[PDB]
């Protein structure tokens, strides 16, 4: 599914995406946008080291989900990377909390770093009404 900005926005908000581990709204929609342009189908094989980023956030298969391909790889979210490809996200949000959860917080996305931190993300969230 691809979703639309403030559908998104609505959707996360309810979920209780807002400040979670200090992270506001606006910053996981910016994140969501780079990371797939809130398509929750999107799949991206790194060559380089055999593993596969899945879904909304992509879920990188060598630490958060398990794909059973990847070499070396934990599943910290205890989930199946076929998860993170459902339309429904809530699976996919709640294995982005777990990744929030460990010390670098939002920074663990280096997309967030290049494109979000530092800017002025308001533009994400506003007129969706949250």
């Amino acid at each position: 599914k691809v979703f639309e900005r403030c559908e998104l926005a609505r959707t996360l908000k309810r979920l209780g995406m807002d400040g979670y581990r200090g992270i506001s709204l606006a910053n996981w929609m910016c994140l969501a946008k780079w990371e797939s342009g809130y398509n929750t189908r999107a799949t991206n094989y790194n060559a380089g080291d055999r593993s596969t980023d899945y879904g909304i956030f992509q879920g990188n298969s060598r630490y958060w989900c398990n794909d059973g391909k990847t070499p070396g790889a934990v599943n910290a979210c205890h989930l199946s990377c076929s998860a993170l490809l459902q339309d429904n996200i809530a699976d996919a949000v709640a294995c982005a909390k777990r990744v929030v959860r460990d010390p670098q917080g939002i920074r663990a996305w280096v997309a967030w770093r290049n494109r979000c931190q530092n800017r002025d993300v308001r533009q994400y969230v506003q007129g969706c009404g949250v």
